[PDB]
């Protein structure tokens, strides 16, 4: 399995694209990722960085997650950020997505040697 380290990179990181070129992105590219291999996952956020500069973000400000746990940190500058929603009814294996290309602030839940992103949870 794909686990937390290697799961956040599946879901999350899209560093040879810097941002969704198009308003339809995240149709495609959650494909590619494993994300809809069998459903199409409703929710998901890619993150248009390297693992190195989401690592970063670990080590700037400690935060508190989305249901209140204290492992989750943000980065004091904003990242390019795709979040893709499904829209239209997401059937698979023709996964239907709205493309969002934001230049937010990002929490990430991280942990392990070395202290890596493991999951991704708020992009404010």
């Amino acid at each position: 399995k794909e686990t937390a380290a290697a799961k956040f990179e599946r879901q999350h990181m899209d560093s040879s694209t810097s941002a969704a070129s198009s308003s339809n992105y995240c149709n495609q590219m959650m494909k590619s990722r494993n994300l809809t291999k069998d459903r199409c996952k409703p929710v998901n956020t890619f993150v248009h960085e390297s693992l190195a500069d989401v690592q970063a973000v670990c080590s700037q400000k400690n935060v508190a997650c989305k249901n209140g746990q204290t492992n989750c940190y943000q980065s004091y500058s904003t990242m390019s950020i795709t979040d893709c929603r499904e829209t239209g009814s997401s059937k698979y294996p023709n996964c239907a997505y709205k493309t969002t290309q934001a230049n937010k602030h990002i929490i990430v839940a991280c942990e392990g040697n070395p202290y890596v992103p493991v999951h991704f949870d708020a992009s404010v």
